[PDB]
DNA sequence: CACAAATCCATTGACAAAAGAAGGCTAAAAGGGCATATCCTCGGCCTTTG
């Protein structure tokens, strides 16, 4: 994502700095998103949702 | 404190899609040519008319 930097880096350019061919980098993004998906870790972020 | 099964880590292959990138096609927007000559009021202004 683009937090605290002017991008928006993409998977190949990300995995360059981690030496992954973008597949493990996809997996790592997915794992972090799943971890933050948990309640008791994202109740505030839930409140930020508007609906 | 010694040996094998359980499981986070990283690549391969295949590949579906998103992103452009062009090529083509219209419709839309711009440009060009046209060849008889020339309303109503008001008021000066002058022809005619008596």
């Amino acid at each position: 994502f683009g937090i605290d930097m002017n991008t928006d880096y993409t998977l190949e350019e990300v995995g360059k700095q981690f030496d992954v061919t973008r597949e493990r980098i996809r997996q790592i993004e997915a794992k972090a998103l799943r971890k933050l998906r948990h309640p008791s870790r994202s109740e505030v972020l839930r409140s930020f949702l508007d609906d």
